[PDB]
């Protein structure tokens, strides 16, 4: 009927993104539902350090290229990621124990990889599920052999690679206001950008239970209150796909100014990891929900 991504541009967003790879697009109806309704894509695998680095100081690009040649031939936004994190990592990089050799693997690993296509992304994932639940940092390989100063350093090599790109922290949990993580994350962003690493976005991993979309309504704002540039909703997707929980993470986004767009996790249901749950916006005949319906409507002038 209607583009969830061309309606949210009519309200001033700057795109609805979905997530996806060369698998998805050369089977069933994944290309055609994401020309018609969505305007950013996000690669779920191509772009982790597995894909990209499987052996130190040998890269490749197949999948990634192969998601940007197709975002570009059909006028989509692309974001990549995700650079620094504990998932997806090969085992030779979390064997590495002393602090030199892995900051300059990690360096080499954001240069290479936002190099290639310096100028023709607009968002990087640079640093991914640093804390834990209770607001301190997650203990990776990272933060145990570099320390603190691995995410400062992440982010000032990510800047000097593409200087066009918004550079974002992700994170999951950051659904309620109330919620230490939610708190402890707005209060590092602040320091952080105080102490001069260039944090451009907040991008929370918005992976709800039925009835938890509600919450989003004061948790971003809280989000924003950090000082970055943007916020942004990534890899959207709610268990059960209640219209109600969808409409409230967009409304979340439309009340606050520096959110930016919003990303679902991917197409259609039997193809999420927790597909059981029918948690996305297309049903398994690729055709749309109540709650993508739902979205039109809240969206509508």
């Amino acid at each position: 009927a209607q583009s969830i991504d061309q309606l949210i541009k009519a309200r001033g967003k700057v795109y609805f993104g979905v997530a996806t790879d060369q698998n998805r697009l050369t089977t069933g109806k994944n290309a055609a539902i994401i020309k018609a309704d969505f305007g950013m894509v996000w690669p779920e695998n191509s772009m982790q350090w597995d894909a990209t680095e499987p052996s130190q100081g040998n890269f490749n690009f197949a999948g990634a290229d192969y998601l940007v040649n197709w975002a570009q031939q059909n006028g989509k936004l692309i974001g990549g990621g995700c650079l620094v994190w504990h998932r997806h990592l090969p085992s030779w990089v979390s064997s590495i124990t002393d602090k030199n050799t892995l900051t300059n693997v990690m360096k080499n690993h954001i240069t290479t990889l936002m190099t290639r296509y310096k100028g023709k992304i607009r968002n990087w994932d640079v640093v991914g599920e640093a804390f834990n639940e209770d607001g301190s940092l997650r203990q990776t390989v990272f933060l145990n052999v570099i320390g603190e100063d691995y995410i400062p350093i992440a982010f000032q090599t990510a800047r000097a690679a593409d200087p066009n790109a918004k550079l974002y922290i992700m994170d999951y949990n950051l659904d309620s206001a109330s919620y230490p993580k939610t708190q402890a994350i707005v209060n590092r962003v602040k320091q952080w950008r105080a102490a001069g690493v260039p944090i451009d976005g907040i991008g929370s991993q918005t992976h709800l239970s039925a009835g938890q979309g509600a919450g989003v309504l004061q948790a971003l704002p809280l989000l924003a209150s950090a000082g970055t540039p943007e916020v942004s909703i990534l890899m959207l997707d709610v268990a059960g796909a209640s219209p109600t929980d969808y409409v409230n993470v967009v409304n979340a986004c439309l009340n606050v100014q520096s959110c930016v767009g919003i990303t679902v996790f991917g197409v259609a249901d039997p193809d999420s990891w927790r597909a059981s749950t029918t948690p996305l916006l297309f049903d398994g005949n690729f055709n749309p929900k109540p709650a993508y319906n739902a979205i039109v409507q809240d969206l509508q002038q």
